[PDB]
């Protein structure tokens, strides 16, 4: 079979999501932070509501693949669990009194109930009766210590941030925060042993769940494959020019792309992704936040044999708009705008995803910009952010594209 | 041979590191960034830190300042070649770069090298080149740092990356990724120091080509009092993962009978900002948290599975360490009548009753004058903004016993 | 007629409340920080789980006071209008060139418009074109400052913070923060000119806005009178002792509370916010927190200087509660199987009933354990505020049990 | 000569100080957020170099009068200590049952000590037993509150906040922050009631102890009377425009001032005053903080006798700085940039005398330019009087000034 993705608007054929879980069941207003996820969700509430989303991107054709699936048939492969384990569960990550007690126990465990504990941690409390557990109850119980020997991964619930599918082949995303890299693993298992994927046909363009990284890190929310041989990276606070720039090389080098667009976000408004203030409803509009898009300094990046490092770098002084234009055969982008006339109230009609041309997912909270869009030419059709937009992630975040076709630029 | 025995024996041999190209480069701006609380006053915090170097050799200790020995180190190319393969990637400077800066370093006389391996490199510190000029873009048109290299400014805290346990020693890993660059340097001259390489001492833990995860230990919760016991604070800096593989690698090596976990209440520090010793029996204290220490005692045994046996102690932390040592009691000093606030732990023991304070702990210090010792003080106005004192920025290499 | 709260579980009969409106319409996620609200909600639906709660008390037969209305009718008397003006409207809040000009507009809106402006507050692009606010967009444009001639007051909408009915009597709290004691003024105007209050018979206990209370603060949450005398008050970051003090000599003087304890709140919070009832003998809690307060007891003391005794009390909070009740003891139920929920800070209805939020599950379900009647309202948009039900409402006659 | 300051750079006659005090040995990390202060500092060493600070204006001949000082000789006069205790203890800033007890207590004590309990704060401890402070050290006990009846005012030490003087006369600065409001109260007793300025000619601008002042909010950080008859007010976090608007506006009726040039500063979270990223040190001098001081868009307030208010505002064209040395009939301010052998960072210095300041020890690379630029730096220590922020004049309050021109 022929996964890839060779846009950001042509028609989505199959996707991945992660419905909440376990993680989220484990949230506190104090453990939040240190867990990386913005606030407590209703989590009954939340999965009710992904899988009215889900259900209608179904309901039009599209595959869509849940990772609580993907993980359960997965671990059910014993060398595939046997992978993950062995790199899961160490004495650096567990501690040595636990490593065997805790791996005997998950190996116990049916398909299903694993990989709900592999993607929503454990607790000292789940484990059977034994004493090394005690241990862990007692810090917790006298130093307040965190009651997890596997830590949650409630950030699951995005899967874009994990891996990039760039035309055909995929990133298995150096993830910024170290805690992170854990849901990169559990995504790489699926990508290496899963049916599905094993014995698709597809390039590894970029990352390895076994080197460390170092530096470079590369995240979801920027990486967009826009279709016409060029690819979009943003270098913020969570994409470095480190990584991007291996990315690029590694697809210059298989002939995967032709440029790279590097969209410069600054400092200030840095603290984001790409996805998070552009994004396209149709082959020729995009959504935009001002303030950070009339800011962001682009870069074509293209391969070069003059050069030892084999690429050439230029600023370009053309807008990011105008640059993007351009790099797709285009005069211009029609643009919304969204993030002071006729707004009655707040709103950020970014990270929308498509589905199609011209047809977009978007949240029931956003009707001014939704409704900008639709005056557009575009379909919206909503889903509910009272708890998944307690994510700030949109549909975008919610959803990493796995094929999706092209359209003629 | 090397080793730390005690914490209040005899201090013959100590390794500090004067602040530098590190700290000129902090900014308001990198100070967070590169993990510092403040922009420090460079050439006059190097002064007192001379001082503070002088009045330790003045009283015989033989004390190595890191730069030294880095340069010393780096003139053996093999050396050198061991720290840049590991410095110098594709994922720490980029692809661009790496051959240029490589070259530009390789081609620099020792003590400048030394410099800049520990105070970072910046774009404008390389001869023009695209990718230097690349570097300047992005710190002109977007406001990244133009850090090749980053600054390592804790480096002046020489107790933090590496820990002196008896016989051995522990290359760290650190709490904060960036900072295990620190560790990188200090395990290079463990490596190849003439003062090392020759020398009899084993590592008990720490290995900087490999990636501990959750284990992170931190130098200022490590403390090799005698008695064959080792005090380890167990904290937001150093997991019990760790600490649990330290414990049963000493025992396994000999090298201790019991080590005696400190449980830091949740209350961000290590247990020498709370809990200095001074002489056999005196230690400074911080009451509020000291007072609420859960005290873990683990010893060897060859019934249970792991090899270790973990007891929850319950008589308080500070009577746990007293009977610990075979005394009665711990003689205390409170500190963090007396006219303003002050907080006087962190000191550095030079031997018994003589310790290195800081002058604006007035009051602390005459405590500790009042339980008869001598306590030389040094200039906390700038070596101290950083929130650390004497003990921080030692680490002890060689230290006499106790009784 | 005779306005009066009697207890925290007594059938409500009448309460005041105020729906989101303009003023979060103004919200953006730079300025909510600055306007001391939570987050940025959505405010239609918000106004409409707003509208379905006040809705859910209207057909148990309670009668429902909202703000915006109150304001509306109230402003509607030339008098009333004219002392919130002289009053908001100042050279100090609004700027010595735009008094005037901000003012004669205001005064040429329909009563519905100015009262939603007033709790809303106004913008420059709000003002008839002038040489006056043009200005202010220019600084709004040219230096990123907030733009408000009147600055918007979102926290209107939890009508417990600025006033409390301790039997038959009302304070008028000075708050915490400066700005939002220009909530506590558009309520007092109401408590002083509507015809809903004007000629009612009811004490005024504390507090005044043409004063300037120093240190002393105080903020619905932490006031409950719970039946005989007796009359809860956290001490803690919100209400300060120089408040307390001087509300239960107050008390003391026209004798309207024979007994004022004051739970001492320890290490941002209220007493309602992790201490609320929903029977007769029953009460929901933080433990962490309520098991750590300590309880001070207020009783009038002729041969004091200041006329009282400030004793300690020895035994727990939900052991003094109980007692000054004549309860055996307090029925606990704790919050703070599925996930996480705070089940507290339900406002009571009448014994046995109760409105919550909808995403405490499981305490909902503890709670009906316990006995209660849960009726519940969705906490999406007015759950953004980490408040609920309790804070949402300011009782004004409720009845009384024993 | 008569009260008042005439321009930043001239002869400075007379300036008004701070000592740090009794308020600074309270400072614990436990709460000096609460009191407005970065850091604990080592108190008696701080004493050394504000007086060695203090030594070297008065070795050059300034009446360098000291607050802590000048509130005891006021102190002294049971009018003006009435005037003190009425307003700093009331049963809304210590509650009912603690009003006579702390009151007779400080009234039993000698003029000097008194002023050290009035800028430094009263803890219960400090009062004789008693139902009253006990009763509170109990709140501290369990609930583990603020123990001050009266809190410390550590920020007196920077005078220069609390009140200004603007050619011939003063403004008694309503501050930001409510706490900080009780310094302008002790300053103020001393401009009433002292010797030195209850028998002096000046004017009360702006200000009032006793009067509310709401969203009107001053900081004397902010304020610049540079001379030429023109008044420079940095608009920002701290002094907005409805107080600025009412100053001018007095400036302009009483005669006192021609023009007044906002500096609207950009808006940052931290802060910022004027003083803090523009500093006069000559004539024709001036230090920069280049990222900010480019982003001040200047307006000028001039009185209108036609406007209904009495004034007309423009938005100047021309950079901040081009509006500055303009609105000074100059041809062009030279500025020294602050902010290469390390971090520097060389605003606040005050003058003493054209072409002569007094900075910090530590920005030796700035001063290296000052002095390249004919400016005479005397340096004092700031390893305590500047783990603030500000140094030379956010610690001085100049009373009499002279003009420039000369």
């Amino acid at each position: 079979t022929k996964l890839g993705v060779h846009s950001e608007a042509g028609k989505l054929r199959k996707v991945m999501v992660c419905s909440p879980g376990l993680a989220h069941q484990r949230l506190t207003p104090s453990n939040c932070d240190e867990l990386l996820f913005d606030d407590v969700i209703w989590v009954n509430q939340a999965k009710r509501d992904h899988f009215d989303f889900v259900t209608k991107m179904r309901e039009r054709g599209i595959d869509v693949l849940e990772m609580h699936n993907l993980l359960t048939e997965t671990i059910q492969n014993p060398e595939a669990l046997k992978w993950i384990l062995d790199r899961k569960i160490t004495a650096d990550s567990v501690g040595l009194g636990l490593t065997s007690e805790l791996r005997s126990w998950l190996e116990s465990l049916e398909p299903r109930k694993l990989a709900e504990y592999l993607i929503g941690g454990v607790a000292a409390d789940d484990l059977p009766a034994s004493e090394g557990a005690n241990i862990l109850k007692m810090y917790r119980e006298y130093l307040g210590h965190s009651s997890f020997l596997l830590p949650p991964l409630p950030n699951t619930q995005f899967t874009r941030a994990t891996t990039c599918w760039i035309y055909g082949g995929v990133t298995l995303n150096p993830m910024y925060w170290p805690a992170r890299r854990q849901e990169t693993l559990l995504t790489t298992a699926i990508y290496k042993f899963h049916p599905e994927f094993a014995n698709a046909e597809f390039e590894i363009w970029y990352g390895d769940p076994d080197k460390d990284h170092g530096s470079s890190t590369l995240e979801g929310g920027d990486v967009m494959p826009i279709g016409n041989g060029v690819v979009l990276i943003g270098m913020g606070e969570r994409s470095s020019r480190q990584a991007i720039g291996q990315v690029a090389q590694s697809l210059f080098a298989k002939g995967a792309a032709e440029r790279v667009i590097v969209a410069g976000l600054p400092k200030s408004r840095a603290a984001m992704h790409l996805d998070t203030v552009f994004s396209f409803c149709d082959r020729d509009l995009v959504t935009v936040f001002p303030e950070v898009v009339k800011e962001i300094v682009p870069f074509s990046l293209r391969p070069d044999p003059s050069s030892p490092y084999g690429m050439n770098i230029r600023r370009e002084e053309k807008t990011f708009l105008e640059v993007v234009a351009e790099s797709l055969g285009l005069k211009k982008l029609r643009v919304v705008e969204t993030g002071a006339a006729e707004r009655e109230q707040w709103d950020d009609g970014n990270n929308v995803v498509c589905l199609e041309p011209g047809v977009v997912v978007g949240y029931d909270r956003n009707t001014y910009t939704n409704t900008l869009l639709r005056k557009a030419g575009v379909e919206v059709i909503t889903i509910s952010a009272s708890e998944l937009g307690r994510g700030r992630g949109g549909g975008h975040c919610m959803t990493c594209p796995i094929v999706r076709d092209p359209i003629d630029y």
